[PDB]
């Protein structure tokens, strides 16, 4: 690939729930626009343009899938993956798996039941596409890694984390650790930097990569040491309305930052 970071294996990628409040059509130009050649589509997201409020899942028409593929196609972006997805019936596991076969994607980005897991596996083998196990704050099964790896370990290579590090830090957690335990069994990421927890607020936001507490420097180094090989998935859950010129700035830290240690 031509960057070191593509070179290495690393695509950095957009994960359109960054782009909620925005039409897909819109989210793949911004996409475009940040010179991002991957994108990671929420399901539910609405469309736009002549398909109006039909939404991104896996009831997705065949006409519309390959009209979605083509406009992606286009704008220079493939479509790798879909989540987070959480199945509201057992039944619907089947259906996820092939629109993900019809739509080529390479991973599923979700959170399955506990007892699913024997179906999921088998999915991934059946339809050759990965399971990226997403983590999130309790409550919740995944929320630290040996959670993820009490119910995975053992199983099919082509499932693993979907290695959000930021909810990693809000739960108390070492996210290089984190990154660290999960050696070979990291699908994807959900790459972020975060500020400082103020105790009186809630949330800690999400910040320009560089700026916050994560030590996005550290948490390259780790992943370069294991030889990670992935899509890192930018979800920007800040200034929704305006992000496009934070990200672009969270782009090229990366960038810089990636060049110096590859």
């Amino acid at each position: 690939g031509q960057t070191k970071a593509e070179k290495n294996g690393w695509r950095l990628g957009m994960q359109s729930y960054s782009f909620h409040l925005f039409p897909l059509t819109e989210a793949l130009d911004k996409t475009q626009e940040l010179g991002l050649k991957y994108i990671e589509i929420y399901p539910g997201h609405k469309l736009g343009g002549k398909w109006g409020d039909k939404v991104f899942d896996f009831n997705l028409d065949a006409q519309t899938q390959k009209e979605i593929k083509e406009l992606a196609a286009s704008k220079g972006i493939k479509i790798v993956g879909t989540g987070v997805y959480v199945a509201e019936k057992s039944s619907d596991w089947e259906k996820m798996f092939k629109f993900a076969k019809a739509m080529d994607l390479e991973f599923i980005t979700c959170e399955p039941a506990l007892s699913d897991w024997d179906l999921v596996e088998k999915l991934s083998k059946q339809y050759n596409i990965k399971i990226s196990v997403h983590n999130h704050p309790q409550p919740s099964d995944y929320w630290k890694p040996e959670n993820l790896l009490k119910a995975i370990s053992g199983r099919s290579q082509s499932l693993g984390s979907c290695s959000d590090v930021g909810h990693w830090r809000r739960e108390g957690l070492n996210q290089i650790d984190c990154l660290k335990q999960l050696k070979g069994r990291i699908i994807s990421l959900h790459f972020k930097d975060i500020a400082p927890k103020k105790a009186g607020e809630n949330e800690q936001h999400d910040v320009i990569w560089g700026t916050g507490i994560l030590d996005v420097k550290g948490m390259l180094k780790e992943l370069k040491s294991q030889n990670f090989k992935g899509v890192f998935s930018i979800e920007y859950e800040y200034n929704w309305e305006n992000s496009v010129p934070d990200i672009k700035e969270c782009i090229q830290y990366f960038n810089k930052t990636a060049n110096e240690i590859l």
